């Protein structure tokens, strides 16, 4: 059936959800899982969400990212309300409008990342190597755990991406022959569903 995860919520506001689980015979949950169907974001009234982790990795499963209003306003109707009215336009870091979510749903036969051997390299912060690996993988992309293990054929086109403010390096080019970019890439790439440029998020190789 439907299972529902909710993010950026107050006690309140979660109580809130929880009455619209309880009316309507959904399941909530603390995390998100491939078996969840649906991300509650807060939002203003705009539908300008942050991204956070459930934000990517709901957008990465293709779900239902819909507003906290979808949750409220159903209430305030008395019935389950269209979750195509609610969705999330954006979010606050890469635009007010790029309909993310809605592209995500709309292209799951031809996911971004398909084609693609990408490595989550080295120390990591605010998301962990495991749930990046598993949004990388979400949207079509096959993980590599070590550069020395990237498929070298004419098939594939592998990309490292690192999170730089972690290592408290310029030298992979030393290590592998692959793009290094940036953990925005992937955030970017997922928040728009496009596939980004690297040449905005290239870090530097030394020879
Ligand atoms: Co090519």
């Amino acid at each position: 059936r439907m299972s529902m995860v909710v993010s950026g919520l107050t006690p309140e506001e979660f109580m809130l959800v929880y009455k619209f689980a309880r009316k309507h015979h959904i399941t909530l949950t603390n995390l998100i899982t491939e078996e969840t169907t649906h991300v509650v974001m807060k939002t203003d009234a705009e539908f300008v969400c942050e991204r956070t982790l459930k934000y990517f990795l709901g957008i990465a499963g293709g779900k239902w990212v819909v507003s906290y209003f979808w949750v409220t306003q159903s209430i305030k109707e008395r019935k389950m309300l269209n979750e195509h009215d609610f969705e999330v336009r954006g979010d606050v870091v890469n635009g007010r409008n790029h309909q993310g979510p809605k592209r995500a749903r709309e292209s799951q036969d031809r996911k971004i990342f398909r084609g693609l051997e990408i490595c989550c390299y080295g120390p990591f912060t605010n998301m962990p190597t495991d749930q990046l690996e598993w949004m990388v993988q979400l949207c079509g992309a096959s993980v590599v755990k070590e550069l020395s293990s990237f498929t070298l054929g004419t098939g594939v086109h592998p990309i490292v991406f690192v999170q730089p403010d972690a290592w408290t390096f310029h030298a992979i080019g030393q290590m592998c022959e692959a793009p290094v970019v940036t953990r925005e890439w992937v955030l970017d790439s997922v928040a728009l569903y496009q596939c980004q440029e690297l040449d905005t998020y290239l870090i530097p190789q030394i020879p």
